[PDB]
């Protein structure tokens, strides 16, 4: 199944290196511009979006009218929401870099997070554009053997559950 995964545009925390999960931060001005540049650049397929503001806004600016679904949310960082990456306890940093064995206090375990994400992908019947978050895009790419590092406001197409098709960074 062809699936376009769009990482929402820049927020102040994506810029200052602060963990951003369920905190409902808005896109920066540049983040909004990144979203606007996607309009007309992505296939006009049916759209689905995380319910968090920044994701919904990116969809809107990119010319879409997505159905809001919480399963597309970034992982919940719990007590570590907004936590500065610099001073993040080495154990969390390591776990987050390896993308495994990470369960932020009060947040979701990486296992529960990836389960709701892949469960959502399994429920899709026809190709679509998913306006989501960095951790979601990363989970998908990692499962596919490839790096899950794309920049904010960018999109990557994947033929789930097989491989990556194209990476769009404008
Ligand atoms: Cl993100």
């Amino acid at each position: 199944m062809e699936l376009w995964m769009v990482r929402h545009g820049e927020t102040l925390w994506n810029r200052e290196g602060r963990l951003l999960g369920w905190t409902d931060l808005p896109l920066t001005a540049e983040g909004e511009a990144q979203a606007r540049r996607l309009k007309g650049a992505l296939p006009s397929l049916p759209a689905f979006s995380s319910d968090l503001l920044r994701a919904r806004r990116t969809a809107e600016l990119a010319g879409f009218s997505p159905r809001l679904y919480p399963e597309l949310r970034e992982i919940h960082f719990g007590a570590l929401e907004g936590a500065l990456w610099e001073t993040l306890d080495p154990r969390y940093k390591e776990a987050l870099l390896r993308f495994q064995g990470f369960h932020p206090p009060g947040g979701e375990s990486l296992s529960a997070f990836q389960e709701r994400v892949f469960r959502f992908l399994e429920g899709l019947k026809a190709p679509a554009v998913l306006f989501t978050h960095g951790g979601v895009v990363r989970a998908v790419l990692r499962a596919l053997g490839e790096d899950g590092l794309v920049p904010p406001g960018s999109a990557v197409a994947v033929d789930w559950p097989r491989r990556v098709l194209v990476r769009l960074a404008l």
